[PDB]
């Protein structure tokens, strides 16, 4: 009877060529690290407690790959620190000498160009869910604001 | 009192005469597929695996009518394949060979024409939540790429 | 003293004109079915043992209603099979033909179209209880894979 | 090496000499209010479910400031509705004898002249935002239609 | 060997100069009040039951500050109900003549300004947990609806 | 069957000779910075809180190229700061003292004479996204009002 317009749907995916597929949970997420405090990152080097992601692959087929490392690419927040993300919520109101850090499962951070990939990890065949950690690190004495920061990632399939 | 130009807000929606409203979070929605492997798209009429989505009705009265049918409506791949949305990302980096299918909840492919109805969902007074499928679906041997698809629909009351 | 932004807090709920209330706890709950192994669904009919879940009535009225019934609206894996769940997880890596089947407190599995409802069952005043069991359905031989499905529910009181 | 015209980038952005920034996010948002039944809004005086909406301040410094009021600048539907905001989509389509109010924290429907400042609400250092809604009031019987409206507003420090 | 694109990560946090850090489950939550029967907010001044929530504080130092408070903001529902929250669902299907009050952990219903604060307690260090309580407050006869509410807090210490 | 003259439809792209193609959605894209205060813009050297934007790189072919960088072009603000952009809004308005920086993924801002490009990253196939921030610059002590930029960029595959 009452025909009436509704809305719109918009999809979004991609067709990929590879042993595994990222879920879709895994391709756009948002890590929620909390609030830290300024004692915490007092001076440089000074990081704070870790907040776990992880990036689940799906449909992993064994026999095309046996191994998955993750390359992680953003903006680091300067030259001698390759390795920290910068925070780019907005014009006003962003920390100061302070960045985000990502952690592989060996512990250590990963260089944010999109060439250095993680530690590679044993595949079995269907989900696999690689985990990964998030934190925050001091260039300096850290000053109080919002700490959002984006970075895009990459899997190399072997 | 300093007083300081502060932006604009934009307001959007639509007065309609109908038995049911759609939400605000069903007029306009993303429907994220994640990542498919070509493996899983080698040849004519392979599917992929399906992503739920929701069409949420509100302040649904049953004295006006009883049934919610859905039709959609987009730019099909092919004129053998009317019911498979084709791609829209870009004019470069886009899949070949694939395109998006939207089920209804009886899992029957639904034709993109604007005229072709869901089968119908009782409703009940107040909210409503009609569920439909995503997948992609191959016309050949799919190429890797991005897999970008949008569609409007409108909802029939009876 | 020092005053800071915190966060925020959302609320989610409903005001129904009904004898009862869903509770809290049974308007959106994770049935975790586990496990199932492939030589158990090797053929088209096979189920696999059944997980039991609770939809909680509060606040009951006895003179307002007696009896509470349910019907489930999902996504239907085919058009043969109107009662069994729809795999719903993601683009890549779900079980194909297997679905879910969602069985009343008689065992019979429940039609997903949202109109058709569970035995009824008499109320008491107060707290009450539906039981409802969640299985495995095999439409052929299943292969390896997600098997996550969503549905949603009705409750009639007479 | 291949170098190729790109494109162009836009820069968008406001210096202000104010004890807080208004954030990015809210500088130029669109708030989608889905769709109403024209039986809500079936005479004068009757509003729809109301929509919310928040001006998030970045940066701000309880020195300068500690009180932070908004004012919103529009088309009014009438000489006796100076608080409606009045529909502007295109010369054709648009749904008549309704508008849009936005409503400050206190729930009361704000002029929108551009000098009647909204309740004020007491700042933090740091981030801070500042809660509204938005609504559609009837002036009358309402007619099927578009519903989208525009407003500017700006920010007084106290 | 093979690399193909993944997706994208977004971290959000701050960082504060507070004596406490809000945990990281405690920045954004959702608290699921369940359903509520219209008879039960039958006039003005009707509560329905509480439902439990609370603001976690980590990292919390002793020596800076012994007490921490919240106070919490939001847009009221009437001029003189100001500790009762507004809906904000959508245009189209939410409850009329009912809110959300915020009880402290007194009690006593919160003046969501943002301004008025809980009553304090007194923290130790590591985890400390500030409870909170949510119910339905009617003003008058209340419709059947969806009953959703969103409301920001910010943590004193002293 | 009556037949209305309708309107125009103007397409712009541009065919290109090159590893990769820009994204439609990176072509010419609008970056909101959002508003800045006077404060944090006081002596020269300040800069404010970085705002993200991303240059999507389609159809990448590693076999072409493994390697793209970018160059920005722009009015630059004087001779002493040449990886600063000027304003530009209309004649009246603009904030003084005050230009826009463009940083590449390593946090070094970049030259704006078209020719020195920002550091490379490695491409994979398909979809490739290179990160950028925009930040505020002052060059002596800000002084309130309209910040637009505009630049433009060329892309080189090595």
């Amino acid at each position: 009877a009452t025909t009436v317009n509704g809305g719109t749907v918009h999809f979004k995916g991609e067709v990929v060529n590879a042993a595994c597929a990222v879920d879709a949970g895994s391709v756009d997420q948002t890590v929620q690290l909390g609030q830290v405090r300024t004692a915490s990152l007092a001076q440089e080097g000074a990081t704070s407690s870790a907040v776990g992601f992880n990036i689940q692959l799906n449909d992993c087929d064994t026999n095309v790959a046996s191994k998955a490392a993750v390359a992680f690419l953003g903006t680091a927040i300067d030259a001698g620190h390759t390795n920290v993300l910068a925070l780019q919520s907005s014009a006003a109101g962003s920390a100061t000498n302070v960045g985000v850090q990502i952690l592989d499962r060996t512990g250590a951070a990963l260089t944010l160009d999109g060439a250095t990939f993680s530690s590679e990890t044993t595949l079995n065949n269907g989900t696999n869910t690689i985990p990964f950690q998030a934190r925050y690190f001091a260039t300096g004495a850290a000053t109080p604001g919002a700490a959002n920061a984006d970075a895009t990632f990459k899997v190399q399939y072997q």
